């Protein structure tokens, strides 16, 4: 089994779709193992870039293809090399662009907190032919500030398992465990554009639409809630423009229908309110007591599916 | 006529276009036969993996291109790799990611039922050069939760037919048959979005729309009915901007034009029941006792359409 | 001149791009030709795929690059094989995927009625050294259904031209008439989506326009023309939202233009028929008996411009 | 100086993107020279098609490398051809789609007139080894009527000057002219959708938006001035929807922001004109005589913004 | 140490993207450096292109790959070519677009001032195999006109620096130093379509919605607040269509929440001014001096926040 040594360094991670749940990741990853050694030029370590490698690898040199077990196509690779030394020793670095996948949840949008997930592995290589020994993932270019969208919180976690394959039982047995290196790093969005845009003049919206019971008429009233929800769904409409999509519904969609359910039970409320009367003529003041206590009323639901 | 062995791993399935009929699926495939027995370096199976193929192809190893009949392109492969074992039993194990197309009907759009198919043939060789022996598809890592937009209903229904091509019959007659290998996965759409978000703020919209007929004057009810107009042209607009396009209507499509509908019976009822005047001068009272059943006759008609 | 044997398989015809006049087809293409007769392994005809060919081009195979002509860009094309028979006879059998483009108009948008157009020719061998023999094109995958958005009508129908180019008279007198097959396949627009969610909601609002003369006061009409005008504005957005960009107005955009016309001479009859006074103070009845002309007369407008 | 004779036949113009300022242009391209005498089989032009030429220029044949300045990344090149006659003429024909880009200026929008250029040079030669001859401009295939959204007039336009470059001064004194030819073809925007859907109703808004100071109160002319603005902010947006993004004002951006001061004069009017009062009680019609002149202001001042 | 010369000709910046950080830079790029001596053809310096240089990197020719440290994948590189001379200096000029990522920083919006950085440093020679000697940086194309939506102040700043990476400590001590050549273009955003059609209008409406404390009763006032409300809503759906997503909040993103807190000032102030009642019938005029103070208040509130 050769041992080989595994370095990614992160440069920048973005592009988050909410809809096929990837994120595009850009950096490099090294490899580094130990093989026969060899007469270079000299006693200067050898390299081998780009389209050189194909040279070598028809003359017989020994390089094995590690691929992204959760990529999605393949990755943009740009430049690659091979540094040889008499030694023995061989490094592939290679730089890489890739349309990475996770299994993301959205269910919190605005304060949401993902983890991105990068596994490796060897393609054809079990782990009794290519284990690997240890991995460094170095992030220290992703900065923490409020530009960003995602803020980066701590290092990396890095984790190196094997994984077995049931398949390959019937072309290849005993030996059917994979060596898989993992790295997970976790990210809190950046909620400030979502809360200053979206939360505030919502509740503003809906703290102005319970100030209908101050009218005095009731065709003042109902024209002035069907307005109200005009401005609601022109709201929703709003939000559903500059957001993500999600086939599941986020905090705000959550808010908007709690806009929608002030509307109606503002609209049912006057309807009763109006409509206590023994024959058509009879005036009424005492549900209308709820101008101080149906925002509360509400307020405490509102509250309450919070917690 | 060789007996070739074909595995598929689905790992995921996405990004269904509705205006092109089109999903993109990602996944592995596995095809596996046996020719004449070879002498590796050693005992142990040779491993050729992507590049190092067309090498092999050229001093004359035969490898056959299985191609998917209904992709829409070409697959982006990524890597791949042939096993040839002592014996003389050769695997040849590739990756793709292609944009597969299908005949998908999306009339009931929201509480949708596609399935999803694969279709994969050989590209010259018919079914007296090359047969297909079986099929398993492995879909273990497609997930059945909330967080999915499609909820996959069990397993896969794998078949393998002999199509018959009668184009051929000029240049090759007696031999035309081809061993094709069919795969189907059903899938439900996720509804909880577009029944939370579409359908109970409509229903509200609608159902607060017949309350126009409590306004005591004539005027007061036509410019309450033109606001709701209003609405309703907002909300359909809303449902077309996060919605995907099709040549025919939804169940959503059927709800807005039920909108307009009942908005414009109301205004024809507010019309009528006005204008029943001797000369201009006499109010009424009999046909506005539909503030209570003209809400029942369209619910009717809407349950009776949903039936 | 070689006679050469064309069919083309058209599996499907889809994303018709209204602004860039483009149409993506997707297919088999099978030339077929007679050269020299030639020794294979046994009698059985020997098939060449994919990259291989490349090794046969450059041992002096003779293989025609047949272009289409109104491509735009280059087909991606998939596998692709050659079978040769020791007879001497060779069959050509491509697959491609092309953004094909024509001219096409549609300023009759949803009753539309277009055609969709291959044309096919040597690269450079003109037609003293290369002549197309026949065409056939089997078109039985495309289906008529309400799902699909274009009715295809009837077979395709093809041809076999001989185009002249004149600016090779200076290079090459005498001969520079090259061999063309064209392929024409009629299609019908599918006008259901277009009739229920565009034009009977845009009757049902000009028609509901046309109901503010049986308001009583003057300030009232004013107002609830003006509500109505926004909501012509509200639908003409709706309606720009959902349909493909041109350059030259459809039928749906005279209805809205008309929507418009007929919101405009509201307000003119409304300004009208009040200010026929003495001095302000005399009301008036007279010019407005139109609520049942004035519907008929811009109802004869749009019935003219129909014919 | 070898004499190279070009020819650009332009099939199709059109993606005018008008942020980037690139435009697609697809065609062929000939260029031709003459060079050493050879023997090819028989007397006939050897004809060389696509991969074949690479084959050529390993055996150290002379084909110059003929780069587009204005392109943007590199052209989708399809097809191409070398011909080679026994004289020792040479004719090398190649199929181009590229996203060039200009100098565009689209500051008076549908009513545009815009030219696209094409400039071609040598990317390696000077003009002491290698200076253009002639070029034939071909733009038979680009039509002029009513369903393309441009109208190209006249021919093109060619030029053939000789480019310096000063930074070449330090390797390569006394030779660093390079041999340009330029190609311009002019082109006028179709203005019929924009001035059919954008220009009249909006002259339609802006000028129903002046009888508002028929109504009789105060409060009716407040409550419609509102109105009106809302319905000239829903119309903003409906063409900055269907509009191509520009880092300048358009014609229709005046006219919207005309629309505005309309509004805005008209409220502050109104304002004033109520606001003639003594202590609060004194009712005016003095300055109400602007319902004909007030018009008549600001169509002047548009009409001085035309000039 | 070789010395290696580079140019960089900047053709065009554009395509700036707000929410990934990028922006595409077109242009040449030229390195040149002094080798062996050599024997070619005459006395004349060959030129190799394309193509040719594999041919001459397999014969042992040493040409470095200096890549763009902060690009995004793989540049999209055009033409390049090799200039040798006998004297033994090559000059090796490539043509790149690439997709560059920077650090900006967008939170004033149309008044922005960013800078376009280019990095570019050796794959994997460093600083005591391959240092960099100089770079000129040609911007001469780019221009500062009213049509362009980057105005460019100045010319460019270069920089060469000594990167220092310590993960290479483990293989190669005491040389880890990487010669970098830094480019700096700054520019300044065009603020002219940003002034004209969202600070303007937006005022407008700011300023109008001031003006319903003019209004005699009560419900009047209210309604006519609800309307405004709903048009500032309109309008942040306006301004957040036509606009950059970005995930902090612009200068116009201020205005807009000004907006809603005005309205919302004015709803208060509403309720509080009728409120002042002794049992439900005491009239109130006097904190209804806010008519000319109010509109001072929240001025000086957002004076101060500009300041
Ligand atoms: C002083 C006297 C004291 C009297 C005491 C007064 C107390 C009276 C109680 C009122 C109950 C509150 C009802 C008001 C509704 C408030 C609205 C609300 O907060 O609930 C949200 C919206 O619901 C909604 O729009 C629901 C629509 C509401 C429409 C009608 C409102 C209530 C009227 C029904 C009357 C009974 C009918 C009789 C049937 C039993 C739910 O979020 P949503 O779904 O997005 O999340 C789903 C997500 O979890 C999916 O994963
Ligand atoms: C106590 C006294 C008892 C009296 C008894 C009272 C009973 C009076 C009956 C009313 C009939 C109901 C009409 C109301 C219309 C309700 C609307 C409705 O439910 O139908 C939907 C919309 O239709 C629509 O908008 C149609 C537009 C409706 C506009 C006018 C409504 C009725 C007024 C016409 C009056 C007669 C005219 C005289 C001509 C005969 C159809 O879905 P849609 O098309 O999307 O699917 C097509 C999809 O299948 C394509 O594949
Ligand atoms: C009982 C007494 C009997 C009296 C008799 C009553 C008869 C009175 C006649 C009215 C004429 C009808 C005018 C009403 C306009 C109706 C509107 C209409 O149908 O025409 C459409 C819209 O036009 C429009 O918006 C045009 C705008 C109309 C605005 C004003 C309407 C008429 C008022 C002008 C008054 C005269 C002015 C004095 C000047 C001569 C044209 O489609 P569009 O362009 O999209 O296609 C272009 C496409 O072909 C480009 O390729
Ligand atoms: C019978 C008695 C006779 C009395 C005589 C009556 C005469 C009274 C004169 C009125 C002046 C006209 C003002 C009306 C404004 C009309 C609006 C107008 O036409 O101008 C357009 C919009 O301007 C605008 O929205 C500007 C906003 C207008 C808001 C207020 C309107 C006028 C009220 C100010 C009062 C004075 C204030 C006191 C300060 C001196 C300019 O296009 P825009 O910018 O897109 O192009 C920029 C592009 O060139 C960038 O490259
Ligand atoms: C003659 C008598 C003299 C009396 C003296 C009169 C003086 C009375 C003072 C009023 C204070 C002004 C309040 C009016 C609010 C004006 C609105 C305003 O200018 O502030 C902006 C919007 O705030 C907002 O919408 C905030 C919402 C405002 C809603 C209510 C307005 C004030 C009512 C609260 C009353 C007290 C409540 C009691 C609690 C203490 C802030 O920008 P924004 O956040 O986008 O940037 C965040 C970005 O920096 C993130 O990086």
């Amino acid at each position: 089994p050769v041992d080989v040594s595994v370095s990614i360094f992160i440069n920048k991670i973005y592009g988050v779709n909410t809809l096929e749940q990837t994120y595009k990741v850009d950096g490099y990853i090294v490899a580094q193992w130990t093989g026969k050694p060899r007469k270079t030029p000299g006693d200067k370590p050898l390299i081998v870039e780009n389209t050189q490698i194909e040279r070598w690898i028809n003359n017989g040199l020994w390089v094995p293809a590690l691929e992204f077990i959760n990529v999605v196509g393949s990755p943009d690779t740009g430049n690659k090399r091979l540094m040889l030394f008499p030694d023995g020793r061989v490094i592939y670095n290679a730089r890489f662009l890739g349309s990475f996948s996770n299994d993301m949840d959205f269910r919190l949008f605005p304060f949401d907190r993902q983890q991105f997930v990068l596994e490796l592995e060897p393609f054809s290589y079990n782990n009794q032919q290519l284990r690997f020994s240890d991995i460094q993932v170095y992030t220290e270019n992703i900065d923490n500030e409020e530009i960003d969208e995602w803020w980066i919180r701590g290092k990396a976690s890095t984790h190196i398992s094997d994984i077995r394959y049931d398949h390959l039982s019937s072309v290849q047995p005993n030996q059917n465990e994979f060596s898989r290196i993992t790295v997970r790093i976790d990210a809190v969005r950046n909620p400030s554009y979502y809360l200053w845009s979206f939360i505030l003049p919502l509740g503003l919206i809906i703290a102005a639409s319970w100030s209908v019971f101050w009218l005095e008429s009731f065709s003042e009233r109902l024209q002035t809630s069907f307005t109200l929800m005009l401005t609601v769904v022109a709201y929703a409409f709003y939000t559903s423009n500059i957001l993500p999509r999600l086939p599941y519904t986020t905090v705000i969609d959550q808010m908007i229908i709690a806009g929608y359910g002030s509307i109606f039970a503002a609209i049912l409320l006057i309807i009763f309110a109006h409509h206590r009367q023994a024959n058509g003529v009879e005036d009424d003041l005492l549900i209308q007591r709820c101008r101080l206590a149906f925002p509360l009323g509400f307020l405490a639901i509102g509250c309450v599916l919070v917690i």
